[PDB]
């Protein structure tokens, strides 16, 4: 018996989605965002897609997730899309869920990164994995009781199905012990969904990209958030201060332009023994 | 039943110090740095003491270590002391020890912060604590088998004695379970050191600032390093790039101006899916 991927409409409230996410480790939330927003973001991203890296980045092994050369992962979305800085990073449903996940166990949260997941025609499935493997401390904690280190929110930019490689997930796989093998990709259900929908799964949910057996690319956008005490994979210190001061305080903290406090009230990422904003006089929308 | 704080001369090698720190959680290293280096750094620090905060920062609860107001902690040392930037951040003994601590279990390391510690006359002792309590994940890991999350190196800028509040340590206390009480500060040995020595202890070593019963301020310079995947308490994004470029690549990585790889080779603090330096074209020394 393989349990299916469960879905809620966003009009049912982020409590329903959060209860499915803590019982299964994954949930598809339908009609969570206006599809026109996503169309603008796909516009912006397609302009600059010819400048992205195919395969692994420099000096990173590829056998934990089966990182290969018919996928494109592209970052730097903050500079690429204003609609991303303005609409997506402030979506209140997403922050309702992320606050339910992170607030008591860890405190404030920010992005690990925002990432374009391009599964090219011909791309094979990845090895099912846990994303919290990125952080070494996660192997020294019991998954049944340890706090969540990562939450992934994936917005399909075109439609996700099984045949074009929509994300494969293993529901209810998020409490068991860490293992070097979990499942074969061919045994997992795919997250099927449309522009406007989002898939949400935790750093402990077993998942991976599927095989794109179609003749068009399958592209999603993944907002990955984590506790503020974990170092983001992507820094944003090179974003113009004048761009950053048109963003909201919450979104400025998301891209690392703000102090993050632990659930114990201690600040990380401070400037000159003060608040990040206070020390810079950083304005915001 | 109380073990003593063990010490070596830096001329006995980094490997001997490392052995003691592994058996005890703390080691005093004698004559590790020219006293003139520290003297210059202390003139630099004293010129700017009028801009420091006494006691807690805004919002940070105090009862876990007993932070009171006969105590001045002062960060922001990259812009205060040039000798700090050039000399202290490049001291080879320190990096040999931090390499032995961090490299297999975690990967690259960088500063939590460099912090001037001032126990003023009349300062009472702190409650003995473990420093890694700053990071919530430390409470979900078995101390006898889990990676080190922090190494503290403290240079006295004037003589540490018991009488003036020299750091109190519980040697061999670095493998026992986490507890909400470890010992009373009256029961602990003090670290007694000259300018030129250094105390090195880990984030699982039970310690605390002692009681300064003397007439003068007791001042040390703490250098707390942690794995690259933990968010530094102190950012350095407002150091002018011209200053940063006169530092070695190593010192640059220490103050957050570089990419940090985990032991599984994955990079963190990347810029544009590249190395921090490659994407900035950041020069160095
Ligand atoms: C564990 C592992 C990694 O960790 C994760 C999963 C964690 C975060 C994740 C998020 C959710 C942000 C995303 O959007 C897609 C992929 C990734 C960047 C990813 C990339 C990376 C470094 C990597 C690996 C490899 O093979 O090449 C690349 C790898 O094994
Ligand atoms: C756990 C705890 C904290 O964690 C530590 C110990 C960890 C790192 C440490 C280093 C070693 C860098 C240092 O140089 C001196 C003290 C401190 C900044 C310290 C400060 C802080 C946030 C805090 C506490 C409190 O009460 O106010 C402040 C507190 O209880
Ligand atoms: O492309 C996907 O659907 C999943 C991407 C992923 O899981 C990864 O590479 O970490
Ligand atoms: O002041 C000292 O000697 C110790 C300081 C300390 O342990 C702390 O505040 O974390
Ligand atoms: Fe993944
Ligand atoms: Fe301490």
């Amino acid at each position: 018996h393989m349990p299916p991927i469960r879905r809620v409409n966003a009009s049912q409230g982020s409590d329903a989605a959060y209860q499915i996410l803590q019982e299964d480790g994954c949930v598809i939330v339908e009609q969570v965002i206006c599809p026109n927003i996503i169309a603008k973001i796909s516009d912006d991203v397609n302009r600059v897609m010819d400048k992205a890296t195919i395969g692994a980045k420099k000096g990173e092994q590829t056998h934990i997730i089966n990182m290969h050369n018919r996928t494109i992962h592209m970052g730097d979305l903050v500079l690429t899309s204003k609609t991303y800085r303005d609409e997506l990073l402030n979506l209140p449903f997403a922050h309702e869920v992320l606050e339910k996940v992170f607030k008591k166990d860890s405190g404030d949260y920010w992005l690990n990164m925002g990432n374009i997941l391009n599964m090219l025609p011909g791309a094979e499935a990845q090895r099912p994995h846990r994303d919290d493997y990125l952080y070494p401390v996660s192997q020294h904690m019991d998954p049944a009781t340890s706090p969540d280190l990562m939450i992934n929110i994936t917005f399909p930019l075109n439609e996700f199905r099984h045949d074009n490689g929509g994300t494969l997930l293993l529901p209810k796989s998020h409490t068991g012990p860490n293992a070097d093998f979990y499942a074969n990709a061919e045994d997992l259900p795919a997250a099927e969904m449309q522009v406007g929908d989002a898939l949400i799964f935790t750093g402990k949910c077993v998942h991976g990209g599927g095989a794109n057996r179609s003749d068009k690319p399958r592209i999603g956008l993944a907002l990955a958030a984590q506790p503020g005490y974990l170092t983001p994979r992507e820094s944003n210190v090179n974003v113009p201060r004048d761009i950053v001061e048109t963003m909201t305080p919450l979104a400025q903290r998301m891209i690392g332009w703000g102090t993050v406090r632990t659930k114990d009230t201690y600040g990380l990422n401070m400037l000159q023994d003060k608040d990040f904003h206070e020390a810079l006089g950083l304005k915001s929308k």
